[PDB]
């Protein structure tokens, strides 16, 4: 029959504490912080390729008035504090009534905004050419409606 048992003890290992509790939550996600350059704003360099100074009307009727709207960047993309803009008036006939305002500049970052008047005497293109700082230029397009 069979003799030949072990009759070993078996060795056992008490509390390994095998168990363990799920550590599975993070930290705050990293936040932000105040900005610079809202008031006490440096003068850094602008550039009008990121900037929008563009109008979509070419349209003047006796009455009412187009306004430009442009919008300067810098060259790292930020809102512009202010710069310099001239007009000059490229005309063809004198037969128009183009009233001309001043320059309206906005406590808005980078935003310039012009009302160009139109009475109805003539029915022609005159283009503005604004002249920026002492740097880059550009011209927009006015039309009057007769």
């Amino acid at each position: 029959g069979p003799l030949g048992s072990g009759s070993k003890i078996k060795l056992e290992i008490y509390n390994e504490t095998d168990m363990a509790s799920a550590s599975g939550y993070t930290p705050v996600p990293s936040v932000s912080e105040f900005q610079y350059i809202e008031t006490e704003t440096i003068s850094n360099t602008p550039s009008p390729d990121l900037t929008v100074m563009s109008i979509d009307k070419s349209v003047l009727s006796p009455g009412e008035s187009a306004t430009i709207t442009t919008i300067v960047k810098d060259i790292d993309g930020n809102p512009v504090n202010e710069v310099h803009i001239n007009k000059t008036v490229a005309r063809e006939n004198l037969k128009g009534l183009w009233d001309y305002g001043p320059l309206k500049k906005e406590n808005v970052p980078g935003k310039y905004t012009q009302v160009i008047t139109y009475r109805g005497h003539s029915n022609e293109r005159i283009d503005i050419s604004f002249k920026y700082a002492m740097s880059f230029t550009k011209e927009i397009s006015i039309r009057g409606r007769l």
